[PDB]
């Protein structure tokens, strides 16, 4: 799994810069990278969606003189490379597992700027649980490649979609349902997802209520973003379960070469934290932990108005980042304990009474030293909370 | 957007006076300015329409002795500048965006004087909906330059014309439909305008009723007319989102150097309001709205008979204008419809609760949601001489319109 | 049109042999080549129908020891070429018409063996008139690519589907009706096709009767089938309007390297004639004409019972062929129904003379006019070895057909 990780980040960045540098697209703007990366992610998984040549929004201008305009690019040099890496034996079949992680992380910024709740609204449940609906909008092949990363609600929605859409239908469903059970480690929750397999959703609100107390296991991986991938020049020790990502991304922040875009300059702090939200998948992490781990306050979405149109987003400042702690990616469920509704509420009260989460512990910057989180004054402060 | 406006009003006026003053066409008559300005704009976008020399109706006479006769004029000097201004880098590509605003406002007076409803009748809907059929008769290049100003119904008509019965047809339609959706912010309206793109128009009458209930976003900009542009000697602070246009009209109104032409002298008040109607694009606005802002009653079209021909519009009085308040032009949608928290971490707190315990119908529900709205607008008003927020208290002439 | 044909055939043969030889599929059995070529053609246009890896009925065995079994194949190397050739500029836009011709030619053997009449049955007309329903089941992109090759009844079937149930609908309908008029050269046939266009199928049975009487224009091209393409080693002069195809496939037959399959060995002559029909599109041709041209009798479908299942089809003998005459592919309709002075000059001149002195009714008049035509074809036959003009005088199997 992590054997080929150090090499994938190299040629991903190579075509990341090749497409931008071919048509004089600077890589120090996040929007240029994100849109190029949106083209880059397009070539990786959905080959037939992106055009061989097309115009996209970028920042054209030398030395801070960038003004938004639509720039045509020749993606064909980048299209031929991407299709060959799907079944390349050098990746040992890990291209699909890797691409699912890349697709989810880089779409986080679009969701943060434009706060939408597609899965929960389609599930007719509370909108503040789309945080549990990670992995929406990702390719089904990627959803069958890393279903663990894709949140249960998306699979539950796909389970709902599969019932609201042929023996091959079961094969998708069993992957959907089986990884629904794998993600939700609750003894009652596993049986309480089973009726969703049949297709009755009276407990869907109860499933919505369940997501409060019992947290489904969400496998996470530290993946850099296109504004950082193109700006990261070191990938020798690029792995997924240590402090390399924290240290390597800080080097990009220490360079202070990458710039960020927004409606106005007030978003400079907000957009800097978006990188922390996207790279470490800490969109749903507590700001107090974010303040403790990363040594700085995090701005909530409520502090800012509607995100302006991508055609009028303007460079608002340089990218910065700092951190003091870290942790191994969340492999098992965070909350661990290692009438039917009464039993569901019974297991629900079990995880509400718990006080400490985590597999082993948090780790301080500079190594894997066990440093348990003490707490912070920003309890119950979240980006969408 | 507004960067080129201060300079744009300069050469427009310079060519406006040059054409009139060349052939002893006085600039103090609206019909002189209206017809001359109508010729001026033709050179701007559709260069192949206006004749190099032609005879039109003006008011020729010294010191009030103006009479209807036709005198030929030469437009070729204006043609060269206008065609070169189409791709002139000095405007930063804002020539067509600025020209589309000019074309719509100037043709409004003819629609006011000659009450016609082309788009709505061609869209088999209510005639009172030409309020949302703004921007008819404009050049398609302009209609692709400032489609936001062009009302949805004209685009809906331009949409209807495509399905009234080539990959380039879709490109016109995709913009037209896209600018339909941008203008009409209704969640149901956005969905049920797309069904109009398919080719069905049974809910076009529902869209007729929806337009009455849900009020679409219509971008506006404060642009002067031909009689005022020729009479405006100051353009230093000429922008599109402040009181400069309101102040400029008052400065021209205080000058009283402009005359209007109509069937008879009773139309002096009607045309004075037309200047208020045309410059700020407030033809369909509530009368009580304009009376409070502009400190005077606004006459209706029913109070007067049919408008006389442009070949017999005689001087009837001096142009006057007065205003006491103003507001920024409509950018977003005026009517905007825009109890628990989900504790996600271990860190507990005092638990708080803020709660103690069809498609046509969906359109009607969105209609009903806009029925329950007591509030219009985006931010606020601004009083004359500044930008002090003075919210509308109400007026007696409310709920009444020029064509209502 | 014929410029890209040689390289087209060359790469078709290359993929034909590559996909079979990758998994040791012998190319000397008709069924192996037919199935592999069907997979290749599925890769060519409807790329989403076939699978990247799949199992199909093939004959595995060395030196005549082949038995039916399903063999997995890796179509992805062929899929990549098929999808990359879709819009390769090297074909000058002739890739789609060439693929349409290939599919039309290669979708014939299964229909011959399993005698079905889908188009006529769906059109509620005479089933024996499927002879004018060429090009059914082809991709819509291909059907627009070679609509002329697509038979008049298939276009009429698409029109009937449109009538039975958006500018795309208008475009598809107008293309269908135009190609119907092009194929059916009958003036009354054209007018009643137009009647079908708005929708009047009271003449649909009349349309069948006319097609039976008036024979519509059928464009054709000489394209080999999968087994013969895999067995063709010459593509130097590969065009579509000469004897190159005849000479090449005669040489292939003389090679005697291809085996055909069937329920029993009595079908050897039937399969040889099926190959002749598929190569020269002569399924509907008069059996006397075919016997005279190819020097051999053509067995009708009536002479053989139901074709056995593709699972139980077994090798029945080597493919053999001979011919003595050829001709170009037919371009226009095979049946074609194609003394005084006018002084403009005031001066007196002597005069000089050569001469001493219901809608269904019109449709039947045209029918009888085409009955009066005893000659079929446009230009001539050609004898083997050159383009010397020949004419068929008559044969015992005249007025007899494969399904007649």
């Amino acid at each position: 799994t992590e054997s080929q990780i150090p090499k994938m980040y190299e040629m991903i960045r190579d075509q990341m810069r090749t497409l931008a540098s071919t048509h004089k697209i600077p890589l120090n703007i996040d929007h240029n990278c994100e849109v190029i990366g949106s083209i880059i992610m397009a070539a990786c998984t959905n080959n037939r969606d992106l055009r061989p040549v097309d115009k996209y929004w970028f920042l054209m201008g030398p030395a801070g003189a960038e003004v938004m305009t639509e720039v045509e690019i020749d993606i064909q040099p980048q299209l031929q490379w991407a299709k060959g890496a799907v079944h390349d034996p050098k990746y040992k079949g890990q291209w699909y597992p890797f691409l699912a992680l890349l697709q989810i992380s880089n779409k986080t910024k679009d969701t943060i700027l434009w706060q939408k709740y597609p899965v929960t609204q389609e599930l007719e449940i509370s909108n503040s649980l789309e945080i549990y609906a990670n992995g929406h909008g990702i390719k089904d092949r990627l959803k069958n490649s890393r279903p663990r990363s894709v949140g249960p609600l998306v699979h539950l929605l796909h389970l709902k979609r599969l019932q609201e859409n042929s023996p091959a239908v079961n094969g998708i469903r069993k992957s959907i349902v089986g990884h629904l059970k794998r993600q939700c480690i609750g003894e009652t929750q596993k049986a309480m997802i089973n009726q969703f397999e049949m297709g009755r959703w009276e407990s869907l609100s109860t499933f919505a209520a369940s997501l409060l107390a019992i947290k489904p296991r969400i496998e996470n991986h530290f993946v850099l973003t296109y504004p950082l991938i193109a700006n990261c020049e070191d990938f020798a020790g690029a792995t997924l379960s240590d402090e390399w990502v924290f240290k390597a991304m800080e080097k990009i922040s220490n360079k202070k070469t990458l710039r960020v875009c927004g409606p106005d300059e007030k978003w400079i702090s907000f957009m800097n934290q978006i990188y922390i939200h996207s790279v470490f998948q800490t969109t749903g992490e507590d700001l107090g932990v974010l303040e403790w781990v990363f040594g700085g306050r995090f701005c909530q979405r409520k502090e800012f108005g509607r995100y302006c149109k991508k055609s009028q987003t303007k460079v608002i400042g340089l990218f910065t980042f700092q951190y003091e702690y870290w942790s191994k990616p969340l492999k098992s469920a965070p909350r661990s304990i290692e009438s039917f509704y009464d039993q569901v509420r019974e297991e629900c009260q079990k995880y509400m009474d718990l006080k400490v989460e985590g597999t082993t512990c948090f780790y301080r910057k500079g190594g894997h030293v066990e440093v348990e989180f003490p707490g912070s004054a920003h309890c119950n402060t979240y980006l969408f909370g």
